């Protein structure tokens, strides 16, 4: 249960392999040592592969079948859908730029607009986390200047989710597929 300052990301990963051993989730001290790598670029450029049109999920970690870790890289003006997690826990640390957070709660079965709850900007080296019961959120990098990646951990792994749209809350099962694992470009 002794928590110690990842020096590099095959530090990290070997700490978040303790973390994950048992069955449950200590969600505070994942976010508390994912918050606490220092994002150094060298480390991870392997994984950072961009696409032009729109933001890639890049595969680092398959821990032992416990979670997924992954690099997400956010073209200028790339986002998410507004999305759920899949009864997953989930969380996103900042490794480059800034990336705009906006909630939503669960849409009401009636069709009707989802109003944003709240939003937040995501900076360098800050680790968030979401969960269901928190609620829905969009995912953005709104810069016009500079690409953001980020360092996502989900557990249990989940590879598809539901998108939903804003303006009448209605949900579509989407499937995520990765642009690259372990460093390897895959189709
Ligand atoms: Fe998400």
């Amino acid at each position: 249960t002794e928590l110690l300052k990842p020096r590099t990301l095959a530090d990290l990963i070997r700490i978040l392999h303790e973390l994950f051993a048992g069955d449950e989730v200590n969600v505070e001290e994942v976010q508390a040592v994912l918050e606490a790598y220092e994002s150094n670029p060298a480390e991870w450029a392997l994984y950072a592969k961009f696409d032009q049109y729109r933001y890639t999920r890049n595969l680092v970690d398959q821990g032992n079948g416990k979670f997924n870790l992954m690099i997400l890289c956010w073209g200028e003006g790339h986002g998410s859908s507004i999305h759920d997690h899949t009864d997953s826990h989930c969380f996103l640390k900042l490794l480059q730029g800034n990336l705009k957070e906006t909630l939503f709660d669960w849409p009401d079965k009636k069709s009707n607009e989802m109003i944003k709850k709240s939003e937040r900007t995501l900076r360098e080296n800050q680790c968030a986390y979401i969960n269901d019961s928190i609620g829905l959120h969009r995912v953005e990098n709104v810069s016009h200047t500079e690409p953001a990646v980020s360092l996502n951990l989900y557990s249990p792994p989940f590879d598809t989710c539901h998108a939903f749209d804003q303006r009448t809350g209605h949900k579509n099962k989407v499937t995520m597929t990765f642009h690259s694992k372990f460093g390897i470009r895959t189709p």
